[PDB]
């Protein structure tokens, strides 16, 4: 029972900049990830950028070294700094919440020479 | 109640590959990520793939174009192909469920010109 509420979106300029923010609320305790998708007109909704609880981050070919996502771990908000900003980042963007489970006991992989 | 068993690690030359497997049991209809980690000694337990229900894959900067992550819905097993594999890929590496939730209501961004 998590809520997302997505902000800060508008008209803005080719090659501009925007901030949108996703504030979370509800039981988010559990909650040790959180992405950023886009739905571009016509097509698949697509994960942009994502990030959890030890702060690692992970981007799409399409935007990596454009876009930043980071989060304010204090008001439960994530934020997803967008640069260079192109008429193909015309989208609906989407916050999602993820529960990210328990781990297998592993297997180990070892490289010679 | 998921339980994890991961195979496949073992003893590899340079720029040989190995392929993972990743068998999932319980209740795992809720399920609908998965991801793959990988522990090198000394260092924090690190993402390397995941994919979801739909999908949708990502993929670390070190092993995008040498790995590979697939799933086998009818089995609840994942895997993970790793190709081109360097001694900087020796670590224990771990399968990792998880279930992402809901979306928002969603912000609408239009760049213009
Ligand atoms: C990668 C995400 C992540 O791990 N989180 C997150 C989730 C959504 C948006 C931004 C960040 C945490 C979720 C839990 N909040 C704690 C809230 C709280 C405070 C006091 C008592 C009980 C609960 C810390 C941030
Ligand atoms: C991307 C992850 C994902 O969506 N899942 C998944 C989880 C782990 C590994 C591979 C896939 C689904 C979990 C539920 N199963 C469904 C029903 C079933 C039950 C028992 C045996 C076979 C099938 C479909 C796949």
């Amino acid at each position: 029972q998590v809520q997302l509420v997505e902000s800060g979106g508008g008209l803005a300029q080719a090659g501009g900049s925007l901030q949108l923010s996703c504030a979370a609320s509800g039981s988010t305790s559990r909650v040790n990830a959180m992405g950023w998708y886009r739905q571009t007109p016509g097509k698949e909704r697509e994960l942009v950028a994502a990030i959890d609880r030890s702060g690692a981050t992970v981007y799409s070919e399409s935007v990596r070294g454009r876009f930043t996502i980071s989060k304010n771990d204090a008001k439960d908000i994530v934020w997803l700094q967008m640069n260079n900003l192109t008429t193909e980042d015309t989208a609906v963007y989407y916050c999602r919440s993820g529960v990210l489970g328990s781990w297998g006991l592993g297997t180990q992989v070892t490289v010679s020479s």
